């Protein structure tokens, strides 16, 4: 599924991301825009051993199981396929695990390099959630 900006913002709000661990909603919408272009089936297979899955491009090295890499971990305790669903709930649950693990939204490269420090509130402009 390819989401629109406000459509995804609504779903993320429903799943409780607005202000989660200090990150107002626009942070999460901006991260998804640059990570996946809002596409739930985005998948990128990297030379560094990461396969990144779904709307938040979550990494198989640590967070989900796809079977391919026996030295990896599965800390969200999910198949990576769960991150490719049309509903965002597994992606949001695993994102929440990543951030609350003594960490932040620095876990998304595109957040650090495209969203941090910007007017992230504007990703919810015209959404009237
Ligand atoms: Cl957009
Ligand atoms: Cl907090
Ligand atoms: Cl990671
Ligand atoms: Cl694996
Ligand atoms: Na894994």
């Amino acid at each position: 599924k390819v989401f629109g900006r406000c459509e995804l913002a609504a779903a993320m709000k429903r799943h409780g991301l607005d202000n989660y661990r200090g990150y107002s909603l626009g942070n999460w919408v901006c991260a998804a825009k640059f990570e996946s272009n809002f596409n739930t089936q985005a998948t990128n297979r990297n030379t560094d051993g990461s396969t990144d899955y779904g709307i938040l491009q979550i990494n198989s090295r640590w967070w989900c199981n796809d079977g391919r890499t026996p030295g990896s971990r599965n800390l969200c305790n999910i198949p990576c396929s769960a991150l490719l669903s049309s509903d965002i709930t597994a992606s949001v649950n695993c994102a929440k695990k990543i951030v609350s693990d003594g960490n932040g939204m620095n876990a998304w490269v595109a957040w650090r390099n495209r969203c941090k420090g910007t007017d992230v509130q504007a990703w919810i402009r015209g959404c009237r959630l």
